[PDB]
């Protein structure tokens, strides 16, 4: 999947403004990712186009069709799209498999197309050991994902997912994220995002909306997030930074209490401000030899938000590295990697 | 701080074990870590501490006393403990305001003593504007620090977090995280965080333990855990690695497709294994030429487990770095420009 456009929405409880003249596409097929701080507006605006809060002013498309402004407001029920909560709160009253079975049919899960798609469902998320489970029978990330596994089973056309993550170990997300996100991509849905983990935003989202205080600071591709941020605001959300008050120079540079350095800005000299360092640019010199000097040939680069993907070729294997930049090749090809102290060894009675 | 002792400790429900034979210890004052993948049993584990939850055996004492055995099992009321559990649980028919009043003498916040706490909570968390609201008029991030400031009100001398920061945005859980923890530390209070965030129980554990199908894998120290596992499920656990099957060698070095690389080990020459890397000791040469260089002097040297913080005068400012005695001169290289934001 569905187009989405949102123009000029407000939202205000009481005398509490909360979402502030938001207007946001999604395109068909699109991912997009809305991240900010806790308190900047995220769930509000899920439930304003889910139709779970009404908002006071503005306009709601899904698919070409309004489903809210000044003469419409379309019941939930009118409204089609898939909304994970960010509570995820499942019937207590039905198992595992009878919850995700709920939005499919009439709901029994019965037929062999239902069981078939819970259970893939049950294997995407890692959880076909507890079909049979009660969720007051689960850990977090268990019931979790059971919500998950709930909003995903009648893959809609759009679907919201307001953390449906945020309960699950690393490698857990990491697999499950994955799996799902190609498949969402493999059939065409579109999907909106909330996470505040920002390297699965920069690694998944096509798109990044950065709120703050009820507005969107900026919603760019995570390349252009992460390299050329709109607020110091939205340049401190997506990423750590180290950060000075600074004078522009008219040279490239600016002078802060660090010293004068090199600086992306088109602003006039004169130009007062803060310059941003990302950790990941410091070093310190001189260093040892490293433990291992290796001479490698680098196959491919592939820039991504934050990094460089490298395709390499070093002793007799090939390794991909993800490194803060490429490396200057005087050949374009020719690099050694270095290796800084001791590998683990583990023997492995497998 | 209280120190704690868990000896032996198991569980199951219906016929599905959960726990173990947990044994486990905390010294007063200790901050300890309790990580592990999704359905391991930390919340069980705590639950039975807070007595929420009867282990089937074993023995839990409490600043020396015993609370659960086979011929105790104090309430829960009884236990002199805090317990922020993973859903935090605000009472709906209370503000914020009196939420957090509620575990303070009388509970309705009207000493100076107490408001001033109140306040404390309400300041640490950032949650000062919302005082006045239900707990059904917040976010859930909002909601999440309530709760915390709520637990943490009476200031126990053990405190049990479940999960007590996952909804929050990184700038925020950071900045919790340092000023709640350094005051813990600095009140002598012990406390036991679960995680899922590598980094933050690695830079703030004094000893992390890592749970498996209900059991501990490994209890260790921060340093420890990360540079000595015990298990390549213990070393993935903790921190990405790049893996390759090696043969080992007798002058500590292991053979594998890469090269003949350094590794650490006592096991027998001729063990075949696995080497595995970890991302950060990995780099590409030649680097181009640094967009500045600025000279520093070495201040201090704190090593931690994934890198060593070091203190350095550079310019005219004092910077602190995750990146050598502590005396000498360096050069500080920045690799691009920095970005630069107009007033
Ligand atoms: N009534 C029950 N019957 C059977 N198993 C149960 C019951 N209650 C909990 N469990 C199981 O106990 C295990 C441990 O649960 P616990 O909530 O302690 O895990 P956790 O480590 O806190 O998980 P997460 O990281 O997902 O929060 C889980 O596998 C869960 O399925
Ligand atoms: N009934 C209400 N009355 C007044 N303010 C409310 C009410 N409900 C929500 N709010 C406020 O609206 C703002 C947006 O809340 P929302 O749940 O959309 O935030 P969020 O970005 O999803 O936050 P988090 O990241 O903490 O989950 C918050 O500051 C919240 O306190
Ligand atoms: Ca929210
Ligand atoms: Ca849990
Ligand atoms: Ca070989």
């Amino acid at each position: 999947t569905a187009a989405l456009h949102i123009g000029h929405l407000s939202k205000s409880f009481q005398n509490t403004p909360v979402l502030n003249d938001i207007s946001l596409s999604l395109d068909p097929g699109e991912i997009l990712f809305i991240i900010g701080a806790s308190g900047c507006g995220k769930t509000t605006l899920l439930r304003c186009l889910a139709g779970f809060e009404q908002p006071d002013s503005g306009e709601i498309s899904l698919s070409g069709k309004t489903i809210f402004s000044k003469n419409t407001n379309l019941p939930v029920r009118e409204r089609r799209l898939g909304y994970l909560v960010q509570e995820g709160v499942l019937f207590p009253h039905l198992t595992v498999y009878r919850n995700i079975a709920y939005g499919l049919g009439n709901g029994k899960g019965r037929t062999a197309q239902e069981r078939q798609r819970i259970e893939a469902m049950l294997e995407l998320t890692g959880i076909s050991e507890l079909a049979g489970r009660y969720p007051h029978e689960l850990s977090g990330g268990q019931q979790q994902r059971a919500a998950l596994a709930r909003a995903l089973a009648p893959d809609p056309e759009l679907i919201l997912l307001d953390e449906p993550f945020s309960a699950l170990d690393e490698q857990l997300r990491r697999q499950i994220r994955e799996d799902m996100i190609a498949a969402l991509r493999a059939n065409g849905k579109s999907a909106v995002f909330v996470s505040h983990d920002r390297e699965e935003a920069l690694q998944y989202a096509d798109r990044i909306a950065v709120m703050k205080q009820g507005r969107i600071l900026q919603t760019a591709s995570p390349h252009e997030l992460y390299r050329q941020p709109a607020d110091l605001d939205a340049a401190l959300f997506i990423g750590e930074g180290i950060v000075f008050p600074a004078a522009l120079n008219a040279d490239g540079t600016a002078d802060c209490r660090l010293g004068r350095l090199p600086v992306q800005s088109g602003a006039p000299a004169g130009t007062r401000g803060t310059l941003l360092i990302r950790p990941e640019q410091y070093s310190l010199h001189p260093h040892s030899a490293p433990a291992a000097s290796i001479h490698a040939v680098v196959l491919k680069t592939t820039p991504k938000a934050r990094h460089t993907e490298i395709s390499l070729r070093a002793g007799q294997t090939v390794l991909t590295l993800n490194l803060p930049s490429a490396p200057t090749l005087s050949d374009g090809i020719s690099a050694v990697l270095h290796l800084d102290g001791p590998a683990l060894f583990f023997p492995g009675n497998t």
